[PDB]
């Protein structure tokens, strides 16, 4: 039997599907091993590229969606006709499943629950809600409990409010399911030691998408200068964008004012 799937198995490599990660699931990794490209796969295939897996994104797709033999095509079928349902265009799902390649695998009253949840727990318009979705389509498929989670986070241990929450969570949908301890550390850092108020960070709350080392450095540094300047009602303002957005090149000579060396040399203090 393996000199006779030698050709599908060798049509899969070439479309860069990683055997070594389906081999991680034995019952799928068996049934692949058993499947004829022309006879079994092919159909699967083609309706991926009706709804808009490209030729060249099969290979990560069926990498990660090891269980894809293993669902009915009617019900996948089912499932893209219900997202159209709710309103989700042709080109909303083709980035909605490539993006989330499990999306298709839950059922059509899981997915109806799932964005029942979202629309409930984070209280957005039905487009926002939509928009939401298209923009971080895992949403949909992993778990709802870090959602949950960190909603009470952010309000109840962090002190923002519901309106608040939803500005920033829009902007930067990772938020909803970024690790609790990552999240409290950053606030801490730039609410406590930075002494920005809550409503300055919701303006910028890509510091939450920011790895915390490099907000660090880079106040420490101003701080050691005596430029962290914080406050647009002040001279020298340093807004939270330029801080965590711009190159260390532009940082040092147009904020910190200072050359590369020398914050090179304070990072060797730290």
């Amino acid at each position: 039997d393996y000199v006779d799937h030698s050709e599908t198995l060798q049509k899969l490599v070439l479309l860069g599907v990683d055997l070594s990660k389906i081999e991680k699931h034995p019952e799928a990794a068996n049934l692949l091993l058993r499947l004829d490209f022309e006879k079994d796969i092919k159909q699967m295939l083609l309706f991926l590229k009706d709804v808009g897996i490209e030729d060249n994104q099969l290979g990560a797709f069926l990498t990660k969606n090891h269980a894809i033999f293993s669902e009915d095509l009617e019900n996948l079928k089912t499932r893209v006709a219900y997202l159209h349902s709710k309103n989700f265009s042709k080109a909303d799902v083709a980035q909605m499943v490539r993006k989330a390649p499990f999306l298709l695998n839950f059922s059509v009253e899981r997915l109806d629950n799932r964005l029942g949840f979202f629309q409930k727990e984070l209280e957005l318009s039905v487009k926002k809600t939509r928009d939401l979705v298209v923009r971080l389509p895992r949403l949909l498929t992993g778990s709802l409990e870090p959602v949950k989670e960190n909603m009470k986070v952010y309000r109840l241990e962090l002190g923002f409010k519901h309106n608040e929450i939803q500005h920033m969570i829009t902007r930067i949908p990772k938020m909803l399911t970024a690790n609790k301890m990552k999240l409290t550390e950053t606030f801490d850092f730039v609410h406590n030691v930075m002494s920005i108020p809550h409503h300055i960070i919701v303006k910028f709350p890509q510091v939450f998408n920011t790895r915390l080392f490099k907000v660090k450095e880079r106040h420490l540094f101003l701080t050691y200068l005596g430029r962290a300047q914080y406050d647009p009602a002040k001279p020298n303002y340093i807004s939270l964008d330029k801080l965590v957005s711009i190159p260390d090149e532009i940082f040092c000579e147009e904020i910190a004012k200072a050359s590369v060396q020398d914050f090179e040399k304070f990072l060797k203090t730290l």
